[PDB]
């Protein structure tokens, strides 16, 4: 019953509960996982569909232990959001994002609705906004304190201001690089590691394709790449794709030639969650400083 | 004020809240960390003290984000428990353990008091007991679901019954080896890895010192060890410790000589927390299956 006014990322000043009890989320990975971490899981959520017709919250169980099958969170649809399911969930707050296609004008006649945009400040701003929305600034501060401690533990392990890093990815015949590769890039930058010029010059929130011949320009002391394992995939498949991109690609990176090419599971690496930040920090730690080469 | 019966590990049937709101914890690592993970932080806790006079929950910030300096958990002592701070905290439940000073009989007249023993059943049992005690069985189920997903992700990454691992530790000129090294050994065992015959010979819950001449009997596809970092230590400090144990030790292990010797941060590795098991699984994954060697 007590309310609050929130200005969303479309610039809409919306009257919302101070402490919402029945949140509806229109994205699993970008909204619902954060909501779970903050201790305000939604009563219904966008999710995904297996070939057998069963549903799952993407990265839910793996990163939070929470999924459709072990909770009372209702599934509202994958590509086509079921408006009736949203209404049947009796929300006091609906949370969507600009790359979701369900019209705001439809949603706002069900319940107070807000839209949040990761493009405006990334994951840190997403969680700040969600905490403000849900009255969970307190749970957020503890999540941020843990991340502070993981970053500091990493900085204390090695001189990161002296080690160069790089995150690359096979992209259909070329190499795609981001300015900051999601969880992996965020931890590497917050820890003070330095990227090659070609990556540094990419605008924040951007990405670019690089021709395979220009691999040496993406080299660093350590080169990270990620592999899709959600579908029965293994790290060797990512080694296969790179070989298709360029036969003997390894010889073009001193990091790969020297055995400082590191493969990280992609599902964990792409999530905006605090769970993932911790997994990235641990992996970066032992891989860079806990793996002496002969 | 609804009440339940709990038989503690001394065999005492104690009438305790069904849902305790104001828990006092007499041990940071064995009780407080579990309680925080179960979503029921204590209102007062044992912890450690620095020479400057500041107080902390060992592992609290690093693994949970929760500490004395960013919460309202009251510090109640390190060596000698502050009984007046426990009174001021108005507890409805006091949790103690057998390796503690405080007479159980003084605590009894402040609030219902139970004693939990880590020696019977370990962490799984500690967590099960606390969940029943605090009414947090559903939170535990969620933590367990995430552990299942992490083990499943690891097993799907590689054929683990095809790979041998070992965990060793320098111990004053000798090598100490456990049947299962805390969190790191539990994950390796749960994921289905094989161990060297000498390690499988050690009785469950046990450990053994061996001379460094016997290092080859601890050799594996991957040899793991841990380094203490909570106090400015670095991985290189543990390598220097090994060189004292035996000069040229690296050449004596095929794993080290070939670049399959991996160093893992100790504080996380020795914790019984669900957070640790997650950091272990992720590091084992990329270290074993995500690091191509030239």
């Amino acid at each position: 019953e007590p309310v609050q006014v929130f200005t969303d990322d479309l610039g809409r000043k919306v009257t919302v509960p101070a402490h919402p009890k029945r949140i509806v989320s229109l994205h699993d990975l970008d909204i619902t996982i954060p909501l779970i971490e903050l201790g305000v899981p939604p009563v219904a959520s966008h999710g995904r569909t297996r070939p057998d017709g069963s549903h799952f919250i993407r990265s839910g169980a793996l990163l939070t232990g929470v999924d459709f099958d072990n909770s009372s969170i209702a599934f509202i649809g994958t590509a086509d959001i079921d408006i009736e399911a949203i209404v049947a969930a009796k929300p006091d707050l609906i949370i969507t994002e600009p790359t979701r296609n369900t019209p705001i004008e439809r949603l706002e006649k069900i319940a107070p609705t807000v839209s949040i945009d990761h493009l405006k400040g990334g994951a840190p701003e997403i969680y700040r906004k969600l905490a403000e929305l849900t009255g969970t600034q307190s749970q957020l501060a503890i999540l941020e304190r843990r991340y502070q401690a993981q970053i500091n533990a990493l900085k204390a392990t090695l001189d990161s201001q002296k080690i160069t890093v790089s995150v690359i990815q096979a992209n259909q015949g070329k190499i795609n690089v981001m300015h900051s590769y999601h969880s992996l890039g965020r931890v590497l930058r917050d820890a003070g590691f330095r990227f090659p010029p070609l990556i540094e010059s990419i605008p924040e929130g951007g990405r670019m394709d690089v021709s395979a011949e220009r691999l040496p320009e993406l080299d660093a002391d350590f080169v990270f790449a990620t592999w899709r394992g959600d579908t029965g995939g293994k790290p060797q498949d990512e080694l296969a794709t790179m070989e298709k991109v360029m036969p003997g690609w390894c010889q073009f990176l001193t990091a790969c030639r020297s055995g400082r090419y590191v493969l990280i599971s992609r599902e964990e690496a792409i999530s905006n969650s605090f769970a993932s930040l911790g997994l990235m920090a641990a992996q970066i730690q032992s891989q860079i400083a806990g793996r002496p080469l002969p």
